[PDB]
């Protein structure tokens, strides 16, 4: 199944964001990260990626095509945003091995209001 998610200058959860900011997927689903907004980007937040899971970074203004194929939950992030909150959460299947590994991770405090948020959104 093909999921998207859109990058942001602003949105209902304030300046630049993703969106949805959490999204529920299963293995071997592909999310597409769409520039509806100039500046934005896609990459992985290290340490925030379920075990044998790959990281992956885009180029701006990238159309960008990923294939999640282990499960768990991954915290992503917009490279130049990231401290202006600019978050997201993929979980990949049920019953993500890694929530409370995810739930630790320590981040910019506007990405980690957004992050907390996205979590608890997915019901974990
Ligand atoms: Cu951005």
């Amino acid at each position: 199944a093909d999921f998207e998610v859109h990058m942001l200058n602003k949105g209902k959860d304030g300046a630049f964001v993703f969106e949805p900011a959490s999204l529920k997927v299963a293995p071997g689903d592909t999310v597409t990260f769409i520039p509806t907004d100039k500046g934005h980007n896609v990459e992985t937040i290290k340490g925030m990626i379920p075990d044998g899971a790959e990281a992956f970074k885009s180029k701006i203004n990238e159309n960008y095509k990923v294939t999640f194929t282990a499960p768990g939950v991954y915290g992503v992030k917009c490279t130049p945003h990231y401290g202006m909150g600019m978050v997201g959460v993929v979980q990949v299947g049920d019953a993500p091995a890694n929530l409370e590994a995810v739930k630790g991770a320590k981040n910019p405090k506007k990405a980690q209001e957004r992050l907390d948020a996205a979590l608890a959104a997915l019901g974990n």
